[PDB]
């Protein structure tokens, strides 16, 4: 199990336009394209991010390349993160891929957010911080997709994911 193997079970990986769990214009493997009611506005965001008139409708190779780069994009926002770096540098392997899923679901603002959870994170404090990062907004909206990534924080292992 990896990252990646990770984020595609948790996001899937559409070749067509579709709304995600907020009602946003979204394709491929969760990549948001606008958060804007219009079609055409999420087409065209699609056509440039793509680079071609896609019509809503891009191939998987297109869809891979757009997800190796949100990966890509999610390390190093946290890289550059004055308050997420600690964190990622303090953990192990399993957990710093915890770490990416959910920046890479909610963006580096939203997880660096997570000030309390964050500290126990890095205290190394499991249970603790396991318990913190299900009262919130993320665990009650979500809460499969959560309670798969606690439990890997949890843990330190791959348990949930298999
Ligand atoms: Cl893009
Ligand atoms: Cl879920």
């Amino acid at each position: 199990m990896n990252i990646f193997e990770m984020l595609r079970i948790d996001e899937g990986l559409r070749l067509k336009i579709y709304k995600d769990t907020e009602g946003y214009y979204t394709i491929g493997a969760g990549h948001l394209l606008t958060k804007s009611p219009s079609l055409n506005a999420a087409k065209s965001e699609l056509d440039k991010a793509i680079g071609r008139n896609t019509n809503g409708v891009i191939t998987k190779d297109e869809a891979e390349k757009l997800f190796n780069q949100d990966v890509d994009a999610a390390v190093r926002g946290i890289l550059r993160n004055a308050k997420l770096k600690p964190v990622y540098d303090s953990l192990d392997a399993v957990r710093r891929a915890a770490l990416i899923n959910m920046v890479f679901q909610m963006g580096e603002t939203g997880v660096a957010g997570f000030t309390n959870s964050l500290r126990m994170l890095q205290q190394k404090r499991w249970d603790e911080a396991a318990v913190n990062l299900a009262k919130s907004r993320w665990y009650n909206q979500t809460p499969n997709r959560a309670k798969r990534v606690i439990t890997t924080f949890r843990t330190g292992t791959w348990d949930a994911y298999k």
